[PDB]
């Protein structure tokens, strides 16, 4: 099957022909891919389940997170994860 290593992303919300989203590494590192408040640091797949760590910046802190979700899909050009009930459809950056 496909490698979930790439880039990963999807239009920006509002703003017409931009793209954000995540660039995961082997070695583990993620990085964000044009987002200022969601700053990605590692990635690690367990099957079907994708944990992604980091930290947002936010209502005047900065705070780790570890967000686990579900790959519904993963092919050379998609990525889908459901993230406790979003959806979130990435396009391989080519």
């Amino acid at each position: 099957g496909a490698s979930i290593v790439g880039s990963w992303v999807e239009p920006v919300p509002g703003l017409e022909g931009q793209v954000q989203g995540i660039k995961m590494e082997e070695g583990g590192v993620a990085s964000s891919v044009n987002m200022a408040t969601l700053v990605y640091e590692s990635w690690k797949q367990e099957g079907t389940k994708l944990i992604l760590t980091g930290k947002s910046i936010g209502n005047g802190q900065t705070i780790e997170f570890v967000d686990t979700m579900d790959i519904k899909r993963l092919t050379a050009d998609s990525l889908v994860l459901d993230n406790q009930g979003m959806e979130i459809r990435y396009a391989k950056q080519k």
